[PDB]
């Protein structure tokens, strides 16, 4: 019924850095060709939307952030043929598109078509579906999805299971997916292995879960606020750490912890010296360490190429290194056959007009995910 | 006849940093328990052994250096039982303890009881059995190859085929393993991909050579002299550039050679700058990074970690990431089936006493390899 039609709706704009997010009534464009209209449903707080709020992320502003998100079809542009209205979906903050080299490559998933590496905060094709008072407002990683309603790129959307909870599978589409994928997909964790996760937040318990799903005998939580310890424990973290104790650099600590080095570490926080500490404290000869957090803009870290030379592995990933289209379906259909759980990352549920006090609780460090819905 | 004597030979002695060897007499002690005394027949001078002298890479001195080498056993300690008098050997500058963490993790090879990170240029005891001018001399990498007669360590000696070329396969003991290991065991090349290799030395043809074993489609050397061009084809370069001929820095030159990055890239200079132009020319996505060259004492490279978080790999090794008993007579044997070739590899062949015109072969960058006879 609206299907052809602007939508008038209300919208999370941020006008500026370091400002409360501004809930505006916007309007939204129909769906061009390959493009999909979608009723939001649901949608996490993810500290990457916080880092675009910060300035860590530098992204064309005004901006309509959000990027961990589940909805409904509302309708479909010219030529759309892999999902449907009435479908319910999750966007891909990283597309795949199927035809770029890195679609096409066996391992990869940092499709091309991408808005993360030069953002330009648009539609594929350079413009902005969304305006307030007139003036057009930029997208986020071709999502957007602080808002009623927003529109997608085809290659940014995922047909999932109609009979899917939103509310929980939403954080299919960054947080839960990044973490597992990171330990499961990225750096292979083995049986038997001991990791080290720096940063307890959602991303990271997802690691933990990952490093439980994949045997790992000991897994190690590093966090500076021990209030993050306890749900680490609960979702399989054998024991934790805060630097914050010790009178001596962790990566010391955690090199006598496991007797040498530590098989897996991942960076999920987004600092340079994290990455380098993580780096460190795994094992110089086989060692493999694995930077999932986003650190700020334009900001080099300093490191001794010897840490490498011994043998050790460094790498990152993208959404936990899933090609994104192919894998979110299949991530929802494993949550249905209780094959992982959401629940734990869940800590607070509030209306979408509460997002400013949904971003309070991430800063004020109580949260791991808050739900926002619809 | 020198069993269990004291011999006086000839060995360079390597007295201050910047300085000639020195080839004088000196004093090598008989074998204690489970070491070997080699008579040498042939080394190769490393790029490696010339870090020593420019102070590059740090050993206590004053030294025998010299690693790539094969000889003769003269005499055994008391309970040695992997070598005899008259076998033919391969010192190892990377041990094989067989009983540490690392040897026996399925991928390590940096065994924990190198002389490599914290270097003592002792014997494994402690000591040295070396003495100049009555002075006690340093051992290198628990190796010495520089002198007529050495003393190492059972865990840094492997028996190789009796028939075997000594002033050939003595490349097996550092730059051939190194390179083609790089290749073959570390960044794992695989058929049809596009390689870079940075340096065009006798380890980067190494690499060359492994690329093109793996069956790489193409393998683009880069080196700063074109003289090293021509080599660089004979053993498998598809094409080669000199940076100098460009006025994009050539990271983005190779970037769009291979339309978007190379599958795997390697650093075989020792240069921070090198490294991470290494790093940024593989493929974003998927790209790996090996580095083999060896960086200037306790400096550290400055990158941004945005180049990993994309998705690249970045690794490094010694010896190739070979478990070095094991492999060194496996690679002799495959070496007299002709599985691979070392020619190509020697420029020049030197009598010992010339070592410091063999280094001026080098220096110069006339030479690839020289090989020394005793
Ligand atoms: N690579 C990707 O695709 C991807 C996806 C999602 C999120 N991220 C990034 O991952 C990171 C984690 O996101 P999140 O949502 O879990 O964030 P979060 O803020 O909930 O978690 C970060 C945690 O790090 C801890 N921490 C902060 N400083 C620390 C320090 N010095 N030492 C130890 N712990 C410290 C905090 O106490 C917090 O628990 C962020 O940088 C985010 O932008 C990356
Ligand atoms: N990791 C290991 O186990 C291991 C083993 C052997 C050697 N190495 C190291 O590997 C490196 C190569 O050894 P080698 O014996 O082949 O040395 P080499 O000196 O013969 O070769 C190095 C090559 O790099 C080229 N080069 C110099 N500056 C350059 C620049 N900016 N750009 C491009 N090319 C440049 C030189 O012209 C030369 O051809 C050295 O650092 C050595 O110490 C490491
Ligand atoms: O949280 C996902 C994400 C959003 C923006 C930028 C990133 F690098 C990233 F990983
Ligand atoms: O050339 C072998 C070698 C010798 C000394 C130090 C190194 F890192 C190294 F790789
Ligand atoms: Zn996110
Ligand atoms: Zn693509
Ligand atoms: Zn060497
Ligand atoms: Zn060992």
């Amino acid at each position: 019924s609206t299907a052809g039609k602007v939508i008038k709706c209300k919208a999370a704009v941020l006008w500026e850095e370091k400002k409360p997010f501004s809930i505006e009534e916007v309007e939204v464009a129909p769906p061009k060709a390959h493009e999909v209209r979608i009723k939001m449903v649901a949608t996490g707080i993810c500290r990457s939307d916080d880092h675009v709020v910060s300035g860590t992320l530098v992204t064309p502003l005004p901006v309509i952030a959000g990027h961990e998100a589940a909805g409904i079809v509302e309708s479909i542009g010219e030529g759309v043929t892999t999902v449907r209205p009435g479908d319910k979906v999750i966007p891909l903050f990283t597309p795949q598109c199927g035809k770029c080299r890195v679609c096409k490559h066996p391992e990869g998933n940092f499709c091309l078509k991408n808005d993360l590496s030069m953002p330009r905060g648009t539609m594929q094709d350079g413009t902005s579906r969304f305006t307030c008072r007139g003036k057009p407002i930029h997208h986020f990683l071709g999502t957007s999805t602080f808002s009623q309603y927003t529109v997608v790129d085809e290659i940014s959307v995922a047909k999932i299971d109609a009979a899917s909870p939103l509310e929980k599978v939403c954080l299919i589409g960054c947080g839960f997916s990044t973490g597992y994928g990171s330990a499961v997909k990225v750096a292979k964790v083995t049986q038997g292995s001991t990791c080290a996760v720096f940063g307890l937040g959602g991303v990271g318990l997802s690691v933990i879960m990952g490093c439980k799903a994949a045997g790992a005998a000991r897994i190690i939580g590093v966090d500076i606020n021990k209030d993050k310890f306890a749900k680490a424990k609960e979702v399989g973290a054998t024991e934790c750490v805060n630097p914050q104790d010790y009178k001596k650099p962790i990566q010391e600590v955690l090199t006598e912890m496991s007797n040498g080095g530590v098989d897996f570490s991942f960076e999920v926080i987004g600092r340079l010296d994290t990455m380098v500490t993580a780096l460190s404290c795994c094992q110089e000869a086989y060692g493999v360490s694995v930077i999932v957090g986003v650190p700020p803009d334009s900001q080099n870290l300093s490191m001794n190429p010897m840490l490498l030379l011994s043998g050790r592995t460094w790498k990152g990933a993208i959404f936990g290194g899933f090609k994104s289209k192919d894998s979110v379906p299949k991530l929802v259909a494993d949550f249905m056959a209780k094959k992982f759980a959401l629940d734990p990352l869940i800590t607070h549920v509030l209306p979408f007009e509460k997002i400013n006090e949904g971003f309070d609780l991430l800063r004020s460090g109580e949260s791991i995910r808050t739900i926002l819905t619809f």
